[PDB]
């Protein structure tokens, strides 16, 4: 009755087209023109203004006889026909298309059946690496959120966050020469101690001057050894395989990031693997973009922000390593960034990545999100729509707050959706906000005087006014707010115009304090925003989106 | 050299007077005149504007063409001696007021001296437990915060949270035709089943329909016990003496409330005990308003007051029992009430009393708020200063803003003490309040309405216009918020009169956004508030009772 | 290749049978004849003295015309078959009894597909409710070990272990009147008083003089509302039904016996569903079995008893409860026992029933024994071999010496098999034992005078020799002592014949200690066992074994 895979694709679909229908008559359907005098009927459970919708399956294809319901496979195949037929798109990128549809759907299928904690997860609070491997829907506007070629079902089900594995890192011990990196108030020679001696003790045997011990992802650990540049230096002796061992780490929302409770750093690793459109290996360049906004954070303008807005955290990414070939050219694919893990001291913390409070239950319960609203309702004895209310309104003062007051009054740009996200939470309620992903931050022009302050104002990562105001408010609002708010409609403790009232209310009093409205303005006045539609862009290996912020 | 006691008496007298004086020159010195051409001269490490200071030892007799050193048993004998001619006071309660003072000043270097264990606490974030028994100044501003009367050194020991000891409860079978009481959710007979199950398991076959499980302090029990009422009971059947049992029980800085981390309830007994000027016994009257006071926060309003503040919790102590004479009599020295424990569920939060972490160390270094501080700014990146500002903010957002909104918005009045503050932190930053004591609760005229609703408009404890402009800004600033100020003044990170200046500023924010402005307007307008002060109030088992106090939130 | 459920069908079928050979020639392969020319192959992997073996599937049936591969459904048709005529097996007897099979093999591949997280159990040392959860293959010798009718395969995953499951108790509010029950220490309405202010706090609003709280399983609640006699107490008013509260429960290995890890007592419920060829209700007489044993455990000889072993417990079931109908008939579907819960002070103590250790991994890696075993060579820095040996000594100090000696100088028999006990352990070396289970509890004749302090020397569950002899032998070292030596032997630490050894030197050190030799001298020394044939026990809604504890 239910598919939380099919709804992605739909709603993404709906999301970036205008050819679709809602029926007069109740029971209201949501209909998908075919052409050819046809068209596909879908029951609407909960319509969303957000289009966080939710259609009651299965599906039903009209036709001149009369109708028929239709499986997945089949309405989504149709659909890319269509598209080709009315859009004129080619016949390989449309199939390659379909197909990279229907495994994300199945993976997503296998997940959930393997899943059975899941729903036992509404019962308590979250901790951080509870909720990073809590997101089996994935992106809930992707058509093909769970794509993970080249991985197989064992790889899958090892070094991905959604079947909860564990694992510990794998070693070697490289010479000196061939290892290059980067890191603050340690060393790198000091990091890779550390790092080694909190996680993997036992190999600190093979630890000496020039023989330092270099962590690696046990994929990608085994991916790189059988290469010809990286079997050389084991010829030369300039690289020694340690195997596995030491603390156990579990994959993070993102696969490529690792989480272990007892390391004071996490650490994201050059992935080859396609998630969502993109393979997910580290560029110099994007460990420098964390190298830069990590030194940034030692300056005094970082101190008077972070004053200002002490519940709010970044967890700054001061480290990088990778492997040189016997050339010294820094192999790409064996990089890693060292990630602050801020949550080292309270590893039960109630701090969870926001994406995976608001995806829709695969069971079609309550969102964890829901749930905490509720035990936050039952806790203060007020009324579930008042726990809305004020969960709410403390995610626009944590989280919003800090994210428009950073580009507006200094002119940082952090580019928070919702896995970049993480709801620094006590008692179900928000008090705080920790920021990930340092890919993600860019520097307005007003910045450009702080960026001297260590060199960088030259940056790569500068953001003009216009890009600014395409990315920002999809990230913050469209890809952020809107799903809690979103959630908390479908699950019916208020409208999301109502809520989105809510939103909007505290974003104009934030406006009134900050210095540059530029952005603000933008989002509480302009009518259309700039959306990234992924549905299209996948298929492809940009449209306006109505403000619904605009007072009334 | 340091006498943290000694500054209490001192510190206290000094607000109550306008007879001192400081010098001209420097090592600062201030000046206490005993008349007849002689005074003492107490040197200033620390000056305060809001009389927190800090007096290094020992003091200095001004006499005849020449001075010398005076004990604290000395100076404080001359001092009363001239308050015995100043106010012609009757001898008799000038050496009962002097011996208390010494008793007190005696318990606290014992405490001192017993309590090894205390500098350590500088060293990470307290629990709510360590925060309840690290006070060992006690009232900053009372001349005997350490009277224990009539407990001996024994009973100190185990009853005070100085030397930080635990207990089981003392535990009676009682005839329910014996027990008056009241509880909320549960009955009464529920309650009592369900916290003697959850703290003394093993005295469950004692447990009928008839006869019910009946918690006691040690200290009042054995005393309740060898009452003739009691044993008239024990003689008729309807009481058995189940002696002491369960759970560890540890008492906070009230003394007469205990804690249990594992109990879903606190208990605040009548305790036959002089604390600070206050037999601490319970009465049928006072555990009413715990009762008026939970019954009120099931309202729509309370719940929409809760709305508006999520962080902020009041201790409902919506329970309460007693044992009655044979002939039916409610006996108040039985009384106990039962308090929300809404740290059971996390028992190690760093919510602490504000007290506490006020309170100068008694070895001079960093008091633990100081020491919270510190924790914040080294984890933040940000300077001691940027800290202090940061935790002092949000304390403002997190504590007085619900605090002066429920009165202004709704008429509740919560007179919170420096020891009725619980500040719920995380990472060393206020992110929340919760409320604790409702024996200080009260409510305004326009309060009215909704104490209708509950068929409490006639309560007793409902305040004047006058009443609340006494008692509110004293509790709630005077003594908490400038205690805040002056701790991070006296350790050096900013000035007081900087840090009362954000205080103001963030004060004036919140009387725009209230409906009834009387209470913030006499706050930052008012030059002078009249109050209560300790010092000649504990002399005194009228003008001078109540003090004028100088208002520093003036715009200046 | 490997399939743990068909080897519980074959072992135990090779167990009960003499009709089956073994190949001289290598590979070795066990024979088992169906007649008319026509045999199964089966290539060993592991043979065992003990008929813990391991077969390398598929199977492979042999004609005068030719070999083919046949899989376990046609391999067990085919045996069943040959079985139904051999004992003129009655049609519909055995259609059920192979049905029942093949929903056992299924059933179980089911949780093993479900439980990704049972191979991480090698990982550490587990606690109580981890092993409670951890059998998935059940009864080494059961053809049908997974059978659970009538529960669907729902039903299943919420109250059998094999999902790893919890719950909160189904409750009541019920007149006293309509209560039946009894308790020590505390009376009946006391100890309900108890279990349920420390389990569903919440309810004790309902909590009264004449109304009293009272527990039910999910299941077994809703089962018995619908039945008239309970409606007519709904009527009456004499029941007001709670629903579900309070403290999660999760199934320990018996499925009815359920653990809270904050309750002073566990519970153990009238259960109307098949396990093993037995309905898993309750009978007034059988909780009276665990009163009996209770009030005989606060006597002077008990004390004595303990003393000598205190590192050996009995959970005591020192209480019980059942609903009565409106004819004050206690009804038998509605009972519970109450069982201490001697693990609520330490709850991740190593204390691990011993079924969930000696189980053969279903994939085919090390046991969760093994797991312990090579824990306790690492740790101490000895052999894999040495730590066996420990292990096995360790077992037979700590287990066998109280529960022998029990019999042999109180007269007190506690029928111990896999799954009744449970292995202290410290470091994963056994330093005591816990038994669970007071309903295999019973008395030989020179306990009488003993019983007589409490008045139960006319107990229904007094022995005779011969049932003595019978019994205790079984459970005891077939079904329990020898599951420990062949586990360790099929992994290669130790030959069974070693370590059987080991077992019976000390069983002759403990028979020299002992008053009545009886039993020892029966274990030791006579050539035969009588054990029991759960394979044509389940076929049919017993026989002789070779004793290998013979000296030779
Ligand atoms: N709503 C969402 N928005 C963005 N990403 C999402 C969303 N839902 C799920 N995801 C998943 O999160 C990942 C985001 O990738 P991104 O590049 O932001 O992180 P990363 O750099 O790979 O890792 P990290 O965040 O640890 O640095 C994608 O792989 C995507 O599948
Ligand atoms: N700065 C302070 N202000 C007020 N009281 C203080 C202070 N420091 C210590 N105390 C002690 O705290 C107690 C407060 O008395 P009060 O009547 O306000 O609370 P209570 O009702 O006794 O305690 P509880 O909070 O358990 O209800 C006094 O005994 C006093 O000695
Ligand atoms: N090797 C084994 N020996 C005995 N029982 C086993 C074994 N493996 C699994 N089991 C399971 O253990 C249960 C044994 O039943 P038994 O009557 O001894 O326990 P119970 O009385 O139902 O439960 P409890 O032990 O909690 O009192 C059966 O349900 C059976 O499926
Ligand atoms: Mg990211
Ligand atoms: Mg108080
Ligand atoms: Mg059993």
């Amino acid at each position: 009755t239910l598919d939380v895979a099919a709804q992605c694709f739909l709603n993404s679909l709906v999301r970036e087209t205008k050819d679709w229908r809602l029926t007069e008559y109740q029971p209201t359907q949501l209909i998908i023109p075919l052409g050819e005098q046809q068209a596909l009927h879908f029951r609407v459970a909960y319509f969303s203004p957000t289009q966080h919708h939710r259609f009651e399956f299965p599906a039903r294809l009209v036709t001149a006889s009369g109708s028929h319901p239709v499986d997945f496979a089949t309405l989504s195949r149709l659909i890319v026909d269509k598209l080709q037929h009315q859009l004129l798109l080619p016949a390989t990128s449309c199939e390659t298309f379909h197909q990279r549809v229907m495994e994300s759907h199945a993976h997503t299928q296998q997940a959930i059946d393997a899943r059975h904690d899941w729903a036992a997860l509404r019962e308590k609070a979250l901790n951080f690496g509870e909720a990073e491997q809590a997101l089996l829907v994935g992106h809930a506007f992707h058509p093909a959120p769970k794509s993970h070629e080249p991985f197989n079902q064992q790889e899958a089900e090892r070094y991905l966050p959604d079947f909860a594995p564990h694992f510990p890192l794998r070693w070697f011990a490289v010479n000196k020469t061939q290892i290059a990196g980067e890191s603050l108030h340690l060393n790198l020679q000091q990091r890779l101690t550390r790092f080694a001696a909190e996680n993997a003790p036992q190999l600190l045997n093979e630890l000496s001057d020039n023989q330092w011990l270099f962590p690696l992802h046990p994929w990608q650990g085994e991916y790189l050894l059988q290469q010809e540049w990286c079997q050389e230096l084991v010829a030369k002796g300039l690289i020694k395989d340690l195997g596995e061992a030491g603390a156990p780490w579990l994959p993070t929302t993102s696969s490529r990031s690792l989480y272990c409770a007892t390391s004071r750093d996490m650490i994201k690793f050059s992935l080859s693997v396609r998630l969502t459109n993109s393979v997910r290996t580290l560029s110099v360049k994007e460990v420098k973009r964390g190298m830069r906004l990590a030194r940034l954070a030692q300056t005094d303008d970082w101190q008077t922000l972070q004053a200002r807005f002490p519940t709010f955290r970044v967890m700054q990414e001061d480290g990088w390593a990778g492997l040189r070939d016997l050339h010294g050219n820094i192999m790409q694919e064996s990089l890693f960034a060292l990630r602050e893990n801020l949550l080292v001291d309270q590893p039960q913390s109630q701090t969870n990545v926001l994406v995976s409070l608001t995806q829709a239950a695969p069971d079609g319960g309550d969102s964890l999100l829901v749930a905490a609203v509720k035990r936050l309702s039952d806790r203060l004895g007020i009324t579930a729509q008042q726990a809305a209310h004020a969960w709410v309104d403390a995610y626009c003062h944590q989280v919003l707050k800090p994210l428009f007051t950073a580009e507006a009054d200094y002119g940082l740009v952090l580019l928070a959706h919702q896995q970049n996200i993480l709801v620094q939470m006590l008692g179900d309620l928000p008090v705080g906000l920790i920021y990930r992903d340092c890919q993600g931050s860019a520097f307005m022009p007003h910045a450009a005087g702080w960026l001297d302050t260590i060199g960088e104002a030259q940056a790569e990562n500068v953001f003009t006014r216009e890009q600014l105001l395409r990315y920002f408010p999809y990230y913050l609002l469209v890809n952020s707010t809107f799903a809690v708010t979103a959630a908390l409609g479908a699950a019916g403790l208020d409208s999301e115009a109502n809520l989105m009232a809510r939103v909007r209310t505290l974003l104009a009093e934030m406006r009134d304090q900050v210095t540059h409205k530029t952005c603000l303005n933008y989002v509480l006045e302009n009518p259309y925003w700039n959306v990234k539609g992924n549905f299209f862009c996948y298929l492809n290996d940009y449209f306006d989106f109505a403000n619904p912020l605009l007072a009334q």
